[PDB]
């Protein structure tokens, strides 16, 4: 099936196109190729500087009838420095203005860790530290269901939130509305078994980012691990008949997650969305389970002393 059935009673696909680090010189295209293609999940976010490319995309296929608005799934996350009661309403409406939408499908704390408000998006004091700021994140929440109670997004969930931030949100006292999705970096060299375990028990859709490793992301090192050069991924590909990334997004569809592959290119674009029409055994799903390694692209390396830091918790 397609789209999994969220706790507010809507449906998201499955399948969605990531945008981290898509030029915005090139992110238009891509998308508008993606939805020509089959895509009906976009994932953005006011951090990655390129709202208003995806929107110029999303506003052309609109325009032109090729999907209905109500077909699209458009995914955005208020950024750190905006975690601020005041800050949240005004944060939301940039990010819907860029995208040229009235409302957003989802919208997600991006990080349980709020920063100092103000022009850059990591404020640092003289050494280097980020600067945080005093909010706690139940603040922020109640700040995302008044989003919800004034009609700009239809759901609201969470990223990078660890097992006990989580709790912390669904024990939260008067809450209103449980996050929608918690969207974690997942792959078979961080497989997030008790996360993943935790959040679907409380019936919280998770969204593995990161499904290819990343193999773009500006700190790579020569000497990291790769899932798309993985020979033991290769040759599960190889007996499907189907490419590695192919496999790798596959594998948390397969979980009963939501994946987010990304890409500016078009062929790939199109292969990657490709996945509906073959499965992975039990057994390739276990051995793919057996690869991890505990292994993160992103883990926020600047804000390690964040009393909100989500990463020194085992899960
Ligand atoms: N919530 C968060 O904190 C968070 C953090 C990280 C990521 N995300 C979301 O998750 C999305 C996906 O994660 P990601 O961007 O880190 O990386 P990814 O999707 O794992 O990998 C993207 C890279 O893989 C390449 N690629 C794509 N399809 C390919 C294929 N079929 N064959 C070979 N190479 C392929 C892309 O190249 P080309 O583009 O050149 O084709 C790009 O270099 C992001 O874009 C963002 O939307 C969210
Ligand atoms: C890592 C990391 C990043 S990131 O790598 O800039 C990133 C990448 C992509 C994205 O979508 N979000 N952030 O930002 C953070 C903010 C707070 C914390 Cl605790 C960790 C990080």
């Amino acid at each position: 099936a397609s789209r999994i059935l969220l706790n507010n009673g809507a449906k998201m696909p499955i399948l969605g196109l990531g945008t981290w680090k898509s030029p915005p010189g090139q992110v238009t295209e891509a998308v508008k190729v993606a939805i020509d293609v089959g895509y009906r999940h976009i994932d953005c976010a006011h951090v990655y500087q390129n709202e208003n490319e995806v929107g110029v995309a999303i506003q052309e296929k609109l325009r032109e009838q090729v999907v209905k608005r109500e077909e699209l799934f458009i995914v955005s996350k208020l950024w750190c420095t905006y975690h601020e009661k005041g800050l949240v309403k005004g944060a939301c409406q940039k990010t819907l203005s860029d995208l040229k939408l009235d409302y957003l499908d989802l919208y997600l704390i991006h990080w349980p860790t709020g920063f100092k408000p103000g022009k850059e998006f990591f404020p640092l004091d003289e050494s280097g530290n980020v600067v945080p700021s005093d909010t706690n994140i139940l603040d922020t929440w109640a700040a995302m269901e008044e989003l919800v109670d004034e009609g700009l997004v239809k759901a609201i969930g969470i990223s990078n939130f660890n097992h006990l931030q989580v709790e912390m949100i669904l024990n939260k006292p008067g809450l209103k509305y449980k996050p929608a999705v918690n969207q974690i970096e997942c792959h078979p060299y961080l497989t997030q078994e008790k996360l993943i375990q935790y959040c679907q028990s409380k019936g919280i859709v998770v969204t593995a980012y990161s499904p290819l490793g990343s193999p773009d992301r500006p700190w790579a090192k020569p000497e990291d691990p790769s899932l798309l050069e993985d020979p033991r991924i290769k040759a599960i590909a190889a007996k499907h008949n189907k490419t590695t990334a192919q496999v790798l997004i596959r594998f948390p569809m397969q979980r009963n997650l939501v994946v987010i592959p990304k890409s500016v290119t078009p062929e790939r674009i199109a292969e990657n969305f490709k996945v509906f029409d073959f499965e992975l055994s039990s057994q390739d799903m276990t051995t793919l389970l057996s690869y991890n390694r505990n292994w993160r692209v992103c883990a926020l390396l600047s804000c390690t002393s964040h009393k909100d830091y989500p990463f020194h918790e085992e899960f």
